[PDB]
């Protein structure tokens, strides 16, 4: 049961590639622990939380409504669309699309939402406008999942993502209702069980979003804490490894267990 930093390094030793890690105090924003904090990693589906943050900003400004219904066709479906593929007749509201993109990592949902705001480049422009010049989205789904060995497109760094996530969840950037909706969507995450959630004790709160792409990218962003209240932000990224999805999941769970047991 090695310290958190020791486990992250151990993970990198076992997996190959690089493992990036950061841990923020929620209340203050102070970095409590880090490793490769400022090195770039593929974002993968974790950008989907950022996307919905931009959507909710439009809502706060009366430029969008969570209830606005969006219809799409069979042509619009891309691979992995467990939710959108079920609503070709009735379509889905902007809010349902965010739920699908965040809680199931629905690709088409994310593409539809990107259209509503003006595309990948317009998310990046939203991020620049809030203080994040590091993170960048350049492509749609599923092209952004190729994690070209050290390519800067569709990347972030552990420190930028964690900082951006923290502003989204706790800053005056979104209204209280909107920022509660965002964390609510993350809390309802359904496809990250084998990650940090598998190491979570009873009564703990967590809201998270996972990602996975090409060779052998894997990541998770999270707000978590004991007593049903989030008190820290954790961001883990991985890339470069040849290991299976199982091993990469397992290593993240063991980093999680270390984080918990040394809380
Ligand atoms: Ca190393």
């Amino acid at each position: 049961h090695p310290e958190t930093l020791v486990k992250v390094k151990d993970a990198e030793d076992q997996l190959g590639g690089r493992v990036g890690y950061i841990e923020l105090d929620l209340a203050s924003g102070k970095i409590l622990e880090s490793f490769r904090p400022e090195e770039r990693f593929p974002m993968m589906s974790t950008f989907k939380v950022l996307l919905c943050g931009a959507v909710l900003s439009r809502v706060d400004a009366g430029q969008e409504q969570l209830g606005r219904r969006i219809h799409y066709s069979q042509n619009d479906l891309v691979k992995y669309s467990p939710v959108t593929e079920k609503h070709l007749t009735d379509g889905m509201t902007v809010g349902e699309l965010c739920s699908a993109a965040i809680t199931m990592s629905d690709n088409t949902a994310a593409n539809l939402l990107l259209t509503t705001i003006g595309g990948p480049k317009e998310l990046t422009a939203f991020l620049h406008n809030m203080g994040d010049h590091v993170t960048r989205l350049d492509r749609w789904e599923p092209e952004l999942n190729e994690a070209i060995p050290n390519d800067e497109r569709d990347t972030t760094t552990p420190v930028a993502m964690a900082t951006t996530l923290r502003k989204l969840l706790t800053g005056e950037l979104l209204t209280a209702a909107s920022r509660q909706q965002l964390i609510d969507w993350m809390e309802a995450d359904k496809v990250a069980g084998p990650l940090l959630r598998s190491a979570l004790p009873a009564g703990w709160f967590i809201a998270d979003k996972s990602g996975a792409s090409e060779r052998g990218s894997r990541g998770i962003i999270a707000a978590l804490g004991p007593d049903g209240k989030p008190s820290r932000i954790v961001v883990i990224y991985m890339t470069g490894s040849q290991a299976t999805m199982d091993e990469r999941n397992r290593q993240i769970a063991e980093i999680g267990a270390s984080l918990i047991k040394h809380w």
